[PDB]
């Protein structure tokens, strides 16, 4: 049990996807391929943010940079957002989200909801930043409290519940969630792979750590994403279809090879927030 | 840990003391503390605690030789078991027949419709009563479809009675008082059944919106029934997420409204209480109706 929900964090479970896995039993034809999804859907706001929203935070204030009633400023497409206006009504402080406006309206409504303003992104919140001193910027796209909560959170829960591990997939936008569990599983488990999905640079990003990068159009992600609740129940966002298409590619190659490949997969958030699009 | 399918990801959910909402988390010296502990029943396959039952009806009615690959289930429902139900479906191969009021949510449509449940749009005039009565009409036209009637089968006091019980008393042995809605009836009746055997002077409280009843009802399980106002219920809702940051649906305000109650009582009267409450849905399916806007 836990005296807050920003302590109910973490801990995510693994779920072996037996239907979409290239050949889910080592048989005759050769050794499995397993798709493996972790479910960061299942955290306080519902997407992986709230790790380095929380540790992020948690940071500034152990450094005394945050103080009662402060200001926070931070770009973001939407969860992150959410996940340090959730943080910064427990904690007493201000929130402001400087957002691109092409955003679901579900974003918007839960930000409103958790008392943030919203501005309407890196350059207007930089430049917003420095007219105001006060208001603190914790800057995901460069702030290392972003990798170490994935290097310190996701990476050892991952490799704890799948040390067969071969290759882990994620998205790449902040970039803290492949460096971080990236490097994790790199300094731990010898030949690892791990593989980037970008849609077809942050301070954060480390050009050694990726073995691959797929990107991935619009179009395949939404396709994958339906396969995924079709086929496994998982009713994922759409980054989690681009993340399941490179997956695939990386299933098929193993499944080509003859080879063994226990794939990890991250579904960074749910379906909730981008039913307004009509893409389900 | 684990799991080899979404099915089994299911339960063991997070019990989260409210500290700021409690009327007295800290058992100092005006009195003994009076405790809001909250059961996060959105953490779970479809993000309601329906995937509780829902499953296990499955799963018994395949046990029982009454459910086969390529068979229909039909199942009336407000939308948490449906979404549930249809989840399971799609993995063990079954096709599903939803039959939901008229007057729910837009998006629990769109989920239901994603699952690819067909979904039969009973009358908003008598809610579950014409979403019950309409079922049991379509079960008799074609008995070939399995209707696993959620307000009737153990299945679903039997969830929560392995399952939610078990979990609750493990997280909170000090517990005084369990507060969940009634519908169904299958939690409180499961919930409270296990509870009542091992911990001594509980305090089962039902909360209910102000037609029939279901047959999974056990009166003596009861301590106490609430009725709560729509009106309350968004009000308490809103204030779970302002004060603790849990997003839930509008359920949840309700049995929050009832929470309260309760632990105000044993404020007053000088009583220590670690009152555990269901938090059965988050509020994502609930925002199209403009509870979460500004009053
Ligand atoms: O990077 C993504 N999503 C994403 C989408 C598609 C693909 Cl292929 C990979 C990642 N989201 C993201 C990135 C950086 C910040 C935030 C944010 O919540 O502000 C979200
Ligand atoms: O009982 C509730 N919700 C509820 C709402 C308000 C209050 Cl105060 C108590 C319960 N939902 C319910 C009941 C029975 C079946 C289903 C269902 O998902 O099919 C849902
Ligand atoms: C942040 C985010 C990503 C990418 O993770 P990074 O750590 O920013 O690279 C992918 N999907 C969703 C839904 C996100 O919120
Ligand atoms: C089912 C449900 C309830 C009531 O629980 P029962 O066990 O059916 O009595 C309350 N709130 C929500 C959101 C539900 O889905």
């Amino acid at each position: 049990r836990y005296d807050s929900l920003l302590q109910a964090l973490g801990n995510t479970p693994l779920v072996g996807l037996q239907r979409l896995s290239p050949r889910w039993d080592d048989g005759r034809d050769g050794p499995h391929v397993r798709l493996w999804a972790k479910l960061e859907d299942r955290n306080p706001t519902g997407s992986i943010k709230d790790r380095p929203a929380v540790r992020m935070i948690e940071q500034a204030e152990a450094d005394g940079l945050l103080r009662p009633g402060a200001t926070i400023l931070e770009p973001t497409s939407g969860n992150t957002g959410i996940s340090l206006a959730m943080a910064a009504r427990l904690k007493g402080y201000r929130l402001i989200c400087v957002m691109p406006e092409n955003t679901s309206v579900e974003r918007r409504q839960l930000l409103e909801l958790y008392g943030a303003q919203i501005i309407f992104a890196v350059a207007t919140a930089k430049e917003l930043a420095a007219t105001n001193p006060s208001w603190v910027m914790l800057y995901q796209y460069g702030n290392p409290a972003n990798t170490d909560s994935h290097y310190c959170g996701t990476g050892p829960e991952l490799l704890a519940d799948l040390p067969e591990i071969t290759h882990f997939v994620a998205g790449l936008g902040t970039t803290g969630t492949l460096m971080g569990t990236g490097r994790f599983l790199r300094e731990h488990v010898a030949n690892v792979k791990i593989v980037a999905a970008e849609p077809r640079v942050p301070e954060l990003y480390d050009p050694e750590i990726l073995t691959a990068r797929y990107s991935v159009g619009a179009v395949d992600a939404v396709r994958r994403t339906r396969e995924l609740v079709h086929t496994e129940g998982i009713f994922a966002g759409i980054s989690t279809g681009a993340v399941l298409h490179a997956a695939l590619g990386v299933g098929a190659g193993a499944l080509a090879a003859g080879e063994r490949a226990d794939i990890a997969l991250v579904v960074a958030d749910a379906g909730w927030k981008y039913l307004s699009t009509g893409a389900y």
